[PDB]
């Protein structure tokens, strides 16, 4: 019902994207 991502798909999806926004400035 609720629930898209799981803790390892969202701990590596978030993550790495967050890297990938960390670049913005770069």
């Amino acid at each position: 019902k609720k629930k898209k991502q799981s803790w390892y798909a969202a701990a590596g999806d978030a993550i790495v994207s967050f890297g990938e926004g960390f670049l913005n400035a770069w």
